């Protein structure tokens, strides 16, 4: 792909984080802690899952960023509406305001309803995410495999400002402690 020139500097919004997440000083990395991180509750925090939003809001234009997923067993990545539900249980779907892919139990899937199987020969260590607001497109790229396409959501109905979306996943296994990291431009 040739989307690299739309690169944006994403930072994580501490206030939206689940209370177990640990965000680095530079706001570019996030991981699951082994306990509650001693923060106050607020209406922005994702309560049920280890999720956090980027601080940046997008309502026009073309945007690109990259995320490091090295040695993780489970994660979700993409974008979402600013007004997505924070509290209780929900599924990641465009109907609920999410445009995402994930790794889970050694398979990759796109967060359609129902979910769509992805075909990845080279397990990615870094994911590229491209958003074209005007066109209604969200695309995912395998940076480990020379930028090959993973998935395109088209005919997107964003219906609001968009925020970068992250889920570090649970660590029931002891094999999923590694962070998500925003990669430098
Ligand atoms: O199940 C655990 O690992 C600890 O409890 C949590 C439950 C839901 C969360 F979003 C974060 C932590």
């Amino acid at each position: 792909h040739h989307h690299h020139h739309h690169m944006v500097h994403i930072t994580l919004d501490r206030n939206t984080a689940n209370s177990w997440l640990i965000i680095s000083k530079d706001r570019r990395q996030v991981r699951m802690g082994d306990t509650h991180q001693n923060v106050s509750d607020n209406k922005e925090r994702f309560s049920n899952y280890p999720m956090v939003l980027g601080a940046q809001r997008f309502s026009s234009g073309k945007m690109y960023w990259e995320v490091d997923v090295t040695q993780k067993e489970a994660w979700d990545l993409g974008v979402c509406r600013d007004s997505v539900q924070r509290k209780g249980q929900f599924s990641l779907s465009p109907e609920n305001g999410f445009w995402t892919i994930w790794l889970w139990q050694d398979s990759y899937e796109a967060g359609t309803s129902p979910q769509t199987t992805l075909h990845i020969q080279v397990p990615p260590c870094q994911i590229g995410i491209f958003v074209d607001y005007e066109a209604g497109v969200v695309s995912f790229y395998n940076i480990t495999d020379h930028g090959s396409l993973i998935y395109t959501f088209s005919e997107c109905v964003f219906a609001g400002p968009l925020r970068p979306f992250f889920n570090v996943g649970f660590n029931y296994s002891g094999g999923n402690a590694a962070p998500l990291k925003l990669c430098p431009l």
